[PDB]
């Protein structure tokens, strides 16, 4: 799998467990296409979202759903969601990681590409 | 003005300069429709986006052309813009400032609001 | 006033209020001396720490105690504190400002010299 | 191994690799004793550092060289390491991944703690 998202709770120092991730991928008429999605596992990790075949060039944006997290865990968010938008593979496939570090009022989001 | 935003870069550990900020709000149909937009200044701010009677409740989008921004410097980035979204919610008087920290595989968000 | 530190909560999205922040030069036996301190204002700021007659070249460490901190907010922290070590260079004119973003289990810090 | 550290490189979007890593414990004269060191693998991660024995209850410091990292990589950074200073084992042991993410004028450092 080439596409692969961790999210940890810098609130707790844990990772962040049943976040919801939705991916989007950009469509010829310039709309969001639904692409993947899944919910991060125990590890904080959310692996098998996609395939080498179907994860073709293009712009995706990866929406993290922090509120839902942080309000499951009776906390007030600040941010709807953390958006990760970039174009990928466009000097043939590579492999990304998407980490996401979250707080109520503030996130970070980092890219790891390997070849 | 009750929403700031404030960008620095975190490669140059400078103000991010002339960086293009669009602001937008949440419509009822749920596209995203212009409501701000600027280049923050030579401190890497942006004032005066709106005003009081203009920022009632809602759902915004602040969506920094990072991009365009590396690109400027010469330095290969990874994201196509960041995007942070959240709810204003009139919970007294309240001043938001979104401040962005950049680098060109990662970015953090975080939002300071003040009475 | 050359030397600025500037301390927000990722937490509840405010300024870092009343903060204790020393600073230390290190002297020629690699000890670290008390060099100035003091607590960040309403603002998250603490201004006036150096002069710059005083502030030379060499390692500087700024210690910001954010156990404390956490503390008096009732919030379980992980650090004993943030450390910030870093050599002032005399590049012409400069003004540093030293951001440090806190949450329990991590903080961030940047720095941004200006001319 | 009950401590490992992960470091990464958020101008390259990559593993930071080859990063020396010194691991202290606060004697009991208040003294910074050594207790470990290592560097950083082609994935970013130094494990082994040490074991369930020798990690007692204590005061530790993790240094983090980021300014021979960025030399090595021809780069001129500002801070001269990261330095994580937590206490350790209060409650029984535990394990402790401490990742750093590296940019020149900035770095982020984060802690998730497991039983
Ligand atoms: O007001 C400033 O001068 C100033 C300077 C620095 Cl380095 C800053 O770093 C930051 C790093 C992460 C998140 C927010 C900030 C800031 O809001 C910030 C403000
Ligand atoms: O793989 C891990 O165990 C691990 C642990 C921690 Cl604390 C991490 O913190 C991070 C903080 C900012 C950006 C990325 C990471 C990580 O990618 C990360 C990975
Ligand atoms: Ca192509
Ligand atoms: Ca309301
Ligand atoms: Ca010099
Ligand atoms: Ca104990």
């Amino acid at each position: 799998c080439p596409l692969m998202v961790k999210v940890l709770d810098a609130v707790r120092g844990s990772p962040a467990i049943n976040v919801a991730v939705h991916v989007f991928r950009k469509a010829a008429d310039d709309t969001w296409e639904p692409f993947a999605s899944g919910k991060t596992s125990e590890s904080g990790e959310l692996h098998g979202l996609t395939t080498e075949e179907e994860f073709v060039e293009g712009i995706y944006k990866v929406e993290i759903d922090t509120k839902s997290y942080w309000k499951a865990l009776g906390i007030s968010p600040f941010h709807e969601h953390a958006e990760v938008v970039f174009t990928a593979n466009d000097s043939g496939p590579r492999r990304y990681t998407i980490a996401a570090l979250l707080s109520p009022y503030s996130y970070s989001t980092t890219a790891v590409v390997t070849n």
